[PDB]
Formats: structure tokens, C-alpha cells, sequence
């Protein structure tokens, strides 16, 4: 919801919509259905229209939406489908620069925004960002803010600066109260040990989940946040209760057991 | 005093009065008599109490008292026991979030406050926290940031991020012009090696000691920020002589790091 | 040229004159004759006469100047030197520590400031200074900033702060759309592995290239930050989008063309 852990948030292009139910069935705790960077322009429409007839013949689905942004002409067209379908929960918004950008998306949707750093102006922006009415988390664009910086993407050089962006964003989410943010997407789609250490990485830093763009990264996603079993024993008794092993049951400790439950997708 | 390097600074609860001889004697460069987080909320009445027995009791004793955060009840009571003892030469302010925070505490008690930074916040604000009237100099909450933060503490991923919590700790003491600050407390007793690889990281990126948790830990920390003896022999030359400003105060650096303050 | 990558730039004291050909021979993208700390205090005013005879003598020479800090009673005696030479074709601005003294460095000289943030002051007051008018590119004074924020230098606790401090420059140089910077002076002169892995580690987090003291780190750089056959491939195709060009034309300038 508004405030677990999404452990994993799989993009789909709206120019697939064969793929969008196999997004669905991936496991992946949100699909994040692309009008943006995966679709050429000369297909947004045809795009658009697809995502529409998908969310009319499957009302009980539940997606995000990548919007384009507002220097695109479609931007008005892409909140106004995400104002008016029930099946969308919220929209990630890219290349964040302002507040102004955030709060134009949430409420003309009337949806949850999750925006997504994509470059310097954004993160030295995150503040306001991070601090505008309807922001539900926060997630950013590693190759995009790679590319606006000159990196050297997938460079230890490269991830140390990478690590500022994400510093800003665990800061400035425990700032402004939201919920668990999201690391960005590993790329390499057939690395699944790279994949790993990305997670065990995100994990370590307080990161929910990942961004994810094929399937098969699901898997290894959600293997790598889960809670070992001992951990969740602990954790399910606590939830239900006091003392439990020792220590009282009081914030700290539910949101501890609770944070181990959404971990383990046992949220909610 | 307001100005040198501070080696360690060892927390006795208060519940416990009679530790603090122990700690007193264990040649930390300062003993903290701490009435928050070793504290039970029920014992804290009665713990401020057994300080202020010790103080009357021990009028030679000089201590810092880590008060209760600013929004705890017992901030007002805790204030006023710093501000009525002269034995309390200063207090540490827990959870520090606003330069306002600091002014409050730096007026009411008339004492110098150590703002330990150990949360979100108070990272956020750092700035005017340095730079409030009343500061001594800061210090780093390292477990309870991570908590703040969610962090897997002792991970590579989290030794990271303290990594800029650290940074913001180190910039703002200089420009706030503070005296060295402290890096937080080493929790494994049993693992010397832990301990002294700490310290040194923490020596290494200016930090001038650490705040710790037993007396056992005092030997360790001193010998690892310990200069070699040719820093030493150099250091005892160009303090004889007080060579510019910044090369006098690192002579004086040196020979505080050696306990020759 | 006043946006293009420079991969090297080769300080030369003033104190030896007789240096300043060799360097400008080296390869070395930029010669830095320097007035400030590699000439004691009693030998700048003949130092700074060495320089002036030499711009004098050699007018094809292309040369910045690292002057005096604002603080010095000399900084006014190297700005006029900078001002009234044709060869100086811009400056290094040591401990700079507001948009003030980079302004004053860039009216009074006439010529483009190259900032060295060398203190915590600097860092703090880094978007200020990147933004101020006449600034052509950062670089940063490692050795000095160790000693300003008392770090045990070429430790790895050391290194992580000066990782922070990096950072500050890099991020401005994107926010006030500054030419790629230079990172600090690599000191080990004899040790050719430590160097390359030192310009790897820059180039990967977005500098240019790297102040260098001694004419024997020119050929480690320039090497070290020559591209792929790849990359140069694509580099000079797309030369015969906007950011795209940007990337390309860096490529190309990573490679001496």
C-alpha cells in the first residue's frame, strides 16, 4: 500500500501488452506498465490506447504507470488515464527537477507519485521533492543519473558517487516520512550474482526493494531481502502479540517484526 | 578543557553510582553519567537522583551527564541537576534536532553541550547545530543512526552511509571551528580488534577519540591514537618553541593524542 | 580551448624558468607555472620576474598561472602579471573560499579562474564559487584539504573524506555547467601502478583529467584515459542528439583530437 516495502517493481512497455499479464504473474510486488523511455514516440498513442484496453478488460489488476513528463504533449493524455482507471495506484514521474512537477502529477491523477531521480538538478532539488503533498516513495534512475554525471556505469568509481544519490534519497525519505524507497534498476539481465550483490547492497542501506525490468530478476529479488526463517518465527509471534522472548512489544519492535513480514511479502 | 582532544569517554549509568569510581580511575580522558538510553523510563526519577548523591557525596569529581532528549519529560530536571552541580562540566545532548535545542539546553544549564548527532534530523540540521552558541563539540551516534536509517549495522552497504554522516560530523567541526569531535561507541568488549580498528579509522579521518562503554576499553583506544615517538620528539620541539598557526595546533594535536594536553 | 577535457596539467615552479620548455614539450594538455607553494616566500618576487621575462622572451607560450591566494600581499603583483601577458591564458586560484575572491581573481586578471578547493570553507561555499563568473573549470587540492580537516593522508579513512569532498566538485561543475575538472595531484611519482589506478578511479567518476608535478606522469594519463577502438569508432562517425554530441566530443578529447 501507501506505506509497505515494495520488495520489487517490474517495468513492462505499454507497446507489449501481451507482456503486462506476464509482468502480473512474475510475482513482482508492483508492474510499472511504461509510456515512457521504452516507447518510440511514433508509438505513445498506440501505446496509450493498449494500456487503456488492458485496464478495462482486467479491472482487478493493479499497476503503476511511468508517465511522460510535462515538456512531453502526452502528459495531460497520461494523468487523465491515470485519473480515471481504478486499476491505477500511482505513477512513477521522471527526470524530477521541483516540487511544481510533483504536485501538478498528483493532483491532476489524484493518484500516489513515486518520482524518479534522473539527474543532478533532481537530487539537489530532493528536499522540496521529497516534500511534496502525494509523494508515496521515492526511487531514481542509476543509468540516467550515470549518464547526466559522465560515469562510468558499473565502475566502483561510478557507484560511489551513485551512493550520494542514494544517501539523499534514504535521508530525505526518513525526512519527509515516506514509505521504503526503491534502488535503481541492475541492467545486466543475465548476471543473477551481480543481481545479487546489487540487492544485498540495497538491503544493507535501508532500500525496500529494486526496480526491475525483466521477470526473471524477480526471483533472485526477493530470495536475497527475505528474512531468514528464525527471523520471521520471531517476527509473525510478535506481530500477533507484552513479552515475546524477552523484549515488550512497543513500536520499535512491531515496526521491526512488521518490517521483517514485508520483507518476506507477509505484509498487510 | 573546551579546546583539546578528548581520547575517550566512558558512559557508568546512573542507576549504577558505584561504577563511576571504577570509571573515574580508569583513565578516561572523560566519564560520562549517562541518565537516558541506559536508563528504564521508571528508573530515571531514581537515577538522577543517585547523581545527585554522588555529586554531593563526591565534590571533587568532575563528569559530563548525558540529559534525556529535549522532548523527554525529565529534559527540564535533567537541565537543572547540570546546571546546580559544578561538577557537571558539561552535558551531551541526545538525539540533538534543531540549533534551538542546543540553545535551550546551553542557557538553561550554563554549561558546554557535546550534541551527540544520531539521527536523520539531526543530520539535516547539522549546520546550525555546529554552529549554535554553547557547543563544545559533537559527537556520533552510530548504532542509533543506523536504526533511524534502517540500516544492516556492521554491513559494507551501512559502513557507507555512516560514511556521510561522519563527513557532514568532520566538515561542520571545522567550520563551526569545535574542538575534535568523538565517533561512536565500539559495542563488542571482547573483540580488541574490533576496537582498535575503529579507533584508528576514526584517528585516521580526524576524529580525536572515541566514546566507549567500558573501562577495559580505555588502554586500547589510548594506545591506538597513541603518535609514534618520532611525532612526539617533533611535537615537544615545536610546542617549546610557541612554525604558523595550523603547524603549532597540530604540534598541540600530537601531545594531546599522547595526553600531554 | 575554454570547454574542452584536459586529461593533464603540469605544475612548473617559477624558481626554474628554465623548466617551463620542457614541460610545455611534455605533452601535458596545460603548463602551470606556479608562484604560490612550491616558491618560498623569499624568492616570489624574483620568481614572479623569472615568469614575466619568460612570457617576455617566449611569446608563442601558452601557460596558467597558479598565483598567491587573496590573502597574500603578492596576490595584486600576480593578477597584473596575468593581466598584461598574452601567454597567460588563465589561472589557478588557491584555497578559494567565495564567489568574492573568484570574482576579484577574474576582473582584475582579465582571464579565466581555474578555483582549487583546497579547504572545508571551500567546499561549503562550493556552489557559490562554481557559479561565479569567469570560472572555467574546479580542481581540487587534496593534500591541502588533508591537512585542513587534520585526515591521516593516503589512508583509506582519508581517502573516503576526500571521496565526499570529490563529489562537491563534481556536482557542481554539472549544476553550473563548468568545463570536466581536474583531480589532485597524484605525489608518488615513482609509483606508475598507483597512478594509473588514481586516474582510472578519476576518470570513471567523471573528471577530466588530473594535476600532475612531475613530466613523467603525462604518458600514464594520457594512456590511462585513451578510450576503446569502440568508443572512438562511434566517437568520430557521430562527429562527421545534443548530450549525445557532448559524450562523443569527450571521447575524442580524451584522445588528444
Amino acid at each position: 500500500m501507501n506505506r509497505q516495502i515494495v520488495r520489487s517493481a517490474l517495468f513492462v512497455p505499454a507497446t507489449r501488452p501481451e507482456r503486462i499479464p506476464k509482468a502480473l504473474a512474475s510475482g513482482a510486488d508492483r508492474v510499472i506498465v511504461d509510456l515512457e523511455d521504452a516507447v518510440e514516440e511514433g508509438l505513445k498513442v498506440e501505446a496509450r490506447a493498449n494500456l487503456r484496453r488492458f485496464l478495462v478488460d482486467t479491472p482487478e489488476a493493479r499497476v503503476l504507470v511511468r508517465i511522460n513528463a510535462a515538456e512531453h504533449p502526452g502528459h495531460a493524455d497520461d494523468l487523465a488515464l491515470c485519473r480515471d482507471h481504478a486499476g491505477v495506484i500511482g505513477l512513477l514521474l521522471p527526470k524530477v527537477e521541483s516540487a511544481a512537477q510533483v504536485r501538478h502529477a498528483a493532483v491532476a491523477s489524484g493518484k500516489p507519485v513515486w518520482p524518479i531521480v534522473e539527474s543532478a538538478r533532481g537530487l539537489a532539488a530532493l528536499g522540496e521533492i521529497a516534500a511534496a503533498a502525494g509523494v508515496e516513495r521515492l526511487s531514481f534512475g542509476s543509468l540516467d543519473l550515470a549518464l547526466d554525471l559522465d560515469l562510468n556505469s558499473g565502475s566502483n568509481a561510478a557507484e560511489q558517487i551513485l551512493g550520494h544519490a542514494r544517501y539523499a534519497l534514504l535521508l530525505q525519505t526518513r525526512l519527509a516520512g515516506l514509505a521504503p524507497p526503491l534502488d535503481g534498476v541492475y541492467p545486466a539481465i543475465q548476471n543473477r550474482a551481480g543481481l545479487v550483490e546489487a540487492v544485498r547492497f540495497a538491503r544493507d542501506m535501508g532500500f525496500g526493494g529494486l526496480l526491475c525490468i525483466h521477470p526473471s530478476q524477480v526471483e533472485p529479488i526477493h530470495q536475497t531481502l527475505m528474512p531468514s526463517p528464525a527471523e520471521l518465527e520471531w517476527a509473525r509471534r510478535v506481530a500477533e502479540a507484552f513479552v515475546v522472548d524477552g523484549e515488550m512489544v512497543d513500536a520499535p519492535v512491531l515496526g521491526r517484526a512488521r518490517r521483517l513480514l514485508e520483507r518476506a511479502g507477509e505484509g498487510g
